[PDB]
């Protein structure tokens, strides 16, 4: 009857982020934004909800970019929605 | 200004597609696959407004989440679908 642990959620989100970072079809700056978001989630000086908010902001900032591929936008939406579920 | 975002239509499409993935997934208990189809059809219940349909779909998935037989991969897929359903407003 396992629920998903905070560690598992962060690992899943980070993998979704690395999927964008490694999608060499994606513009450099968007890949950079996803890696910043990814690194934000591993800031050990912050608790999870503060890391999550930080990562959300890096992702919202880039969502404003004119050359984002349709597939990447759907991906970011999923990552952000998952980030917003993180509580405690 | 509102942010560049997916349309509600596109969110629903993407959620339905993710649900269909579990439905067609043979490694999943039939009851959990049926729950994911139930959730998917709940989204197209044009009898209700979007908030209620989303919640109904979430409810199907939350009810089946307490199933001890659920595979790890499916649990992650459902967390993603629920998260996205929760943004439907």
């Amino acid at each position: 009857a396992k629920k998903l642990s905070p560690a598992d959620k962060l690992k899943n989100i980070s993998s979704m982020l690395e999927e964008i970072v490694e999608d060499t079809t994606v513009p450099r700056n968007i890949r950079a934004a996803a890696d910043n978001a990814k690194n934000a989630l591993h800031n050990e000086e912050q608790e999870l909800i503060v890391r999550s908010a930080t990562a959300i902001q890096y992702l919202d900032d880039i969502s404003e970019d004119p050359n984002m591929p349709i597939h990447t936008r759907t991906q970011i939406w999923g990552i952000v929605s998952e980030l917003e579920t993180i509580k405690n």
